[PDB]
């Protein structure tokens, strides 16, 4: 608890790798949530249903 | 770079488990292409500003 972020050597490299999994997360949820929020208007009984 | 493509034996074994992760992503795309290309056709402001 007292070492996690003074190491900035350490941190670099994990900022850069953990930042590339949240974009990676986030690009995959608006495409999803796209598709999604369409076939709703088209039907709403199916959708709500599942 | 003398060695890759000369040992048969070794060789076969790949081109196997590499040809199956080709086509499983080239099924994937076509799965995903057909979904996005008709969304665009119903509300193409929604699906080009994303």
């Amino acid at each position: 608890a007292r070492l996690q972020f003074t190491y900035n050597h350490i941190q670099r490299p994990v900022n850069d790798m953990l930042g590339r999994v949240a974009i990676a997360w986030c690009e995959l949820c608006n495409h999803e949530l796209t598709l999604w929020n369409e076939a709703r208007k088209l039907n709403p009984n199916a959708i709500a249903s599942v």
